[PDB]
């Protein structure tokens, strides 16, 4: 407990996570599937807020699949990033906080292996559709919130936009509103914190 090499990551994870407000709606997406996640978003549109953070995978051939075709985050893109931090913020999420997601499966899943059963989730039920028909306007406004999904989406004419879990949530929050929000949501972590010096 003293003497640690993360223990500013630690704090910033805290600082982060105390910001959230139970009282409004928060965001949850992840990539990578729910038992080896490489990517997380939480995002909080009221306080124009969100956390994001990364996690190299453990299982590297397994890892392969959503980079071809879904994420497109490469492996030396976050190879880098700093164990456990992904999994602390889970950790400190407020006690039966509720958490809006699209497609709840594998957030329950992902919840309920970090022991957070607790948690209560709400699925909006989107279509594919209607989940992404802000896609191309939230990559071109707040594409510079993320730059880790440098692979090209192959399909197992154009190639697919890839996924990440933080403009996932801002364009989710965008088709249940109507409209992309007013002006940009502030990083409660910083990214130099997210990797290996
Ligand atoms: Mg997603
Ligand atoms: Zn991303």
């Amino acid at each position: 407990d003293i003497g640690s090499e993360f223990e500013g990551q630690e704090l910033i994870v805290r600082a982060a996570v105390s910001e959230l407000d139970p009282s409004n709606t928060i965001w949850l997406d992840i990539e990578g599937p729910p038992t080896d996640p490489v990517e997380l978003a939480l995002y909080q549109p009221a306080k124009k807020q969100y956390i994001h953070c990364f996690r190299k995978p453990h299982d590297e051939k397994g890892f392969k699949n959503g980079s071809r075709h879904s994420h497109g985050i490469l492996m030396k893109d976050i190879e880098d990033a700093v164990p456990g931090v992904l999994s602390y913020v889970i950790g400190l999420l407020p006690p039966n906080m509720v958490i809006t997601t699209q497609g709840s499966d594998d957030i329950r899943k992902l919840l309920d292996i970090h022991g957070r059963k607790d948690l209560k989730l709400i699925d909006v039920k989107f279509t594919s559709d209607q989940a992404r028909q802000f896609e191309h306007q939230v990559w071109d406004k707040f594409g510079h919130l993320c730059k880790q999904h440098n692979g090209v989406i192959i399909s197992k004419p154009s190639p697919d936009e890839p996924h990440c879990a933080l403009l996932d949530c801002i364009m989710f929050h965008s088709a249940m509103s109507g409209e992309l929000p007013k002006e940009e949501p502030i990083p409660l972590l910083p990214k130099e914190f997210l990797f290996f010096p």
